[PDB]
């Protein structure tokens, strides 16, 4: 019932849905203790209606409510996978994969009503298959880019428990790897604990190639490489060195674990003081907050800011040129032997004003040439995408990601499986 209960279990059960993928990427068998694990982290999140945890001197209510779904849909997935393959045992599991039916699983979770997500479905699959066909035309795989954060994954309340189901992993990798010759995704948060790799369900050394500061920071081929390009290394060792303070106080009681839960970036430390609507008992926020200056020390080259009411921001300027994700898209295209230059599509998917830096490095490059979903915002957004493009016969929205997940996993069983 308490904290580190909670990011212990969430975890656990996390490294565990990594092996599952493992699993069911690489023909080994799914050990059933492993859904087991699976099974149990989710009928606990469902006992005593979302859930409250404590520690010694504060307790905080959380919205469990997208871990729930993302086990939810995990397992009764995983189930009709296993009880099709408990016979025949060695099917070939892409095969059991396209008789598992994805759509019907995904399409009850959802803000529309069905018919909604169906046409949204089929128009995506129709986009998507353009976007292969691109490979038929030139000889070579096309490019995937990918925003993550309300993109490929639906939203998290807090940024710790942030989880990449089962399914949307598979589907992901084996999309990637069939029709890109490269799959890259360009998140805000950082690579490791709490980062991306960490939250995510997938291979992370294959097919697909994660970054995070925006690109500032990718992981590649085995290792981390870190993009500074700013003024200095002071700060840089500083904003370490801060973010251990900080490691150093979440021991205390108080919880890592709000809106963005204290992330260590490349260029600055962001942290969540406050949620909506008002939890954290503001008192409490503000003693948490002159920790955070308490431990900020010269005064030290880095400065403080109140971004947000909820949020806040160590940052380390000096320097920047302003570091956006198309340049983190550029940056990793050039250190390969490659470039958005090249005859033959794009596929870039966004949610955020943040992904349009990449649509625009992407048109700049390759104007014909272009295709970009969005999930799933305004008119204003929708428009923006529409602008900084031509047309709006290379657009598609979609409200949600499982529509995409759904759309790849159909093209999958389509022209993998026959
Ligand atoms: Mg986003």
């Amino acid at each position: 019932q308490t904290v580190d209960d909670f990011k212990n279990l969430m975890y656990k059960m996390q490294e565990t849905r990594r092996a599952i993928v493992f699993a069911l990427l690489n023909e080994k068998d799914l050990t059933k203790d492993d859904v087991e694990i699976l099974k149990r982290a989710y009928e606990k999140l469902t006992d005593n209606f979302q859930r409250e945890m404590c520690t010694l001197t504060t307790k905080l209510s959380v919205n469990i409510g997208d871990e729930t779904r993302g086990l939810e849909k995990d397992l009764k997935y995983l189930d009709a996978l296993m009880n099709i393959r408990r016979e025949e045992p060695n099917l070939l599991w892409p095969i059991i994969m396209s008789r598992v039916d994805l759509f019907s699983i995904l399409a009850n979770y959802h803000p529309k009503g069905k018919e909604t997500f169906l046409k949204e479905y089929e128009d995506t699959v129709k986009f998507l298959k353009t976007f292969i066909s691109s490979e038929a035309i030139t000889g070579k795989k096309p490019i995937f880019i990918t925003d993550w954060d309300g993109t490929m994954k639906d939203y998290c309340s807090q940024y710790a428990t942030n989880l990449q189901p089962v399914y949307s992993a598979v589907g992901m990798t084996r999309f990637a790897a069939s029709f890109t010759r490269i799959s890259a995704v360009l998140t805000a948060g950082p690579l490791r604990g709490p980062g991306i790799l960490d939250l995510t369900a997938m291979p992370i050394d294959g097919p697909v190639m994660f970054s995070g500061s925006w690109g500032r920071e990718w992981w590649l081929s085995g290792k981390r490489v870190v993009h500074q390009d700013g003024i200095t290394d002071e700060g840089f060792n500083a904003l370490q060195r801060l973010d251990d303070e900080m490691k150093d106080l979440l021991h205390t009681s108080p919880f890592a674990l709000v809106g963005s839960g204290v992330q260590r970036k490349v260029d600055r430390l962001t942290l969540g003081v406050q949620t909506v609507c008002h939890h954290v008992t503001s008192e409490l926020s503000n003693r948490y907050q002159m920790a955070v200056k308490e431990r900020m020390h010269n005064s030290q080259i880095l400065v403080f800011d109140p971004s947000t009411e909820l949020e806040v921001e160590v940052v380390a300027h000096n320097s920047g040129i302003i570091w956006n994700k198309g340049n983190g898209v550029e940056r990793l295209i050039k250190s390969l032997g490659d470039s958005l230059q090249s005859p033959g599509k794009i596929l870039i998917c966004g949610d955020t004003l943040s992904d349009i830096p990449m649509v625009r490095q992407a048109v700049k490059q390759n104007p014909d040439g272009v295709l970009a979903i969005f999930v799933g915002a305004k008119m204003s957004l929708r428009e923006e995408v529409k602008q900084v493009i031509g047309d709006e016969s290379r657009c598609c929205f979609v409200s949600c990601p499982d529509v995409i997940h759904a759309a790849m996993s159909q093209i999958l069983n389509e022209h993998c499986i026959g």
